[PDB]
């Protein structure tokens, strides 16, 4: 199973050798072209087959990076995904339906984010040895945008009362501030919505969103649907779901 | 500045010849990939379709490039080559083939014309030469030889022989295939089959003399000749009668 997986990747990584080759070829024909046809020589059927020569050679560079990405994104589903799944789907059992007593304890020995970052870094350093920037940078965006998209479905089957809510917004933190260490991009927009969910998860009464919602909603651009929104909402084990279903958003 | 807009041209599209050449090679590489990448069992429809795709497209282009080659080659030759060529297988033209052996002779002591010719030809080959892949250099030279053939032949068709003129040409077209013959491959021989057919016409000791070498007498040879061409050519010998060469059942 690894062999295979670094295999790939490996391969992938020749593949976008070759192509940024074709990108270099492609430079130095374009300015061949302007040099050949500079003093005279070479008329309309020349230029017309360079120009069309330089034309597939911008089509076929388009599809050699798509290639690349499409390749990627199966790896990171076939491979890292059934890892990753895992470390996430240990949230779970994690109670975010905590008193001060539980949340102590959880400041003393931290019970999940730290153990899951540890465990991305030790799977990221193995693709980092073997991969071009381009590819690895590529393959560490797809699985942050793995991360958020599993976390926020383990999240939905959770159970939060407030100070729960309160330990998710400092695991939330902690676990952007480390996928921002490993990549230049900003991962901001790919965590939106599960930052919007920790807002609902940390607010002291259901009608409390409605400081924040609508004409009130100010700078904040909801990501959440308001069937989304109750759907978090009702994860708060101490807000009503007659209120939540009553609220007008 | 003509011979080096000329030789500008030729280096430029020689490095064309280089990055095509290196597409191919990518090329190749990128086929080996596609086989290792999917041969443990990871990748699906997408990323199979895609690469097949990538590899049919640069394929296309290939082919592509191979034309533009040629394309280039081809105007390049027509454009900057023709024009110095030309006139020099035009002097074909004031050297008479209607000769005594005193001019023969005088012939002999100082060539008229295919000496110079061949000199002219030689500075440019090796200009090429020196300057450009094997595979340019050889297409080049193949266009300039059939360019040669096609325009030495116009001008003998404008020209008028004896049989001692006849004679002069015979030397003069061997020269200049075998200079010709070390610079290209040996299709020369086919190129330059109709002037060797017309060479063996204006050395005829009479016109029935054709019917010796024609037809059922051919023997080995294939005549690139139509029967109008033979007369046309038969009656570039000012010795030879109208009404003979008519008469004749080619």
């Amino acid at each position: 199973t690894d062999e295979a997986k670094m295999s790939f990747l490996v391969t992938l990584n020749n593949v976008e050798v070759c192509s940024e080759n074709i990108s270099t070829l492609k430079k130095t024909l374009e300015s061949d072209c302007t040099k050949l046809f500079s003093q005279g020589i070479g008329g309309e059927q020349a230029q017309a087959k360079f120009d069309s020569c330089l034309s597939d050679l911008a089509a076929v560079s388009n599809k050699f990076r798509d290639l690349l990405q499409e390749g990627l994104t199966e790896l990171n589903s076939t491979a890292i995904k059934p890892q990753v799944q895992p470390w996430i789907n240990s949230f779970f059992s994690v109670s975010h339906n905590i008193e001060e007593e539980e949340f102590n304890d959880y400041e003393a020995n931290d019970p999940w984010v730290q153990q899951f970052i540890l465990n991305l870094e030790q799977q990221m350093a193995e693709f980092k040895a073997s991969l071009s920037p381009v590819i690895y940078d590529s393959l560490t965006g797809l699985m942050t945008s793995l991360v958020a998209v599993e976390l926020e479905k383990v999240v939905l089957k959770s159970t939060f009362n407030r100070l729960g809510g309160l330990q998710f917004d400092k695991e939330l933190r902690s676990l952007i501030a480390y996928l921002t260490t490993v990549t230049t991009w900003t991962i901001r927009d790919k965590f939106a919505r599960l930052s919007q969910m920790a807002t609902i998860l940390n607010l002291e009464r259901v009608t409390e969103i409605l400081d924040y919602w609508g004409p009130n909603s100010g700078p904040l651009t909801w990501r959440l649907t308001p069937a989304e929104v109750r759907q978090v909402l009702a994860l708060r084990i101490d807000f009503r779901s007659e209120d939540i279903k009553r609220l007008r958003l």
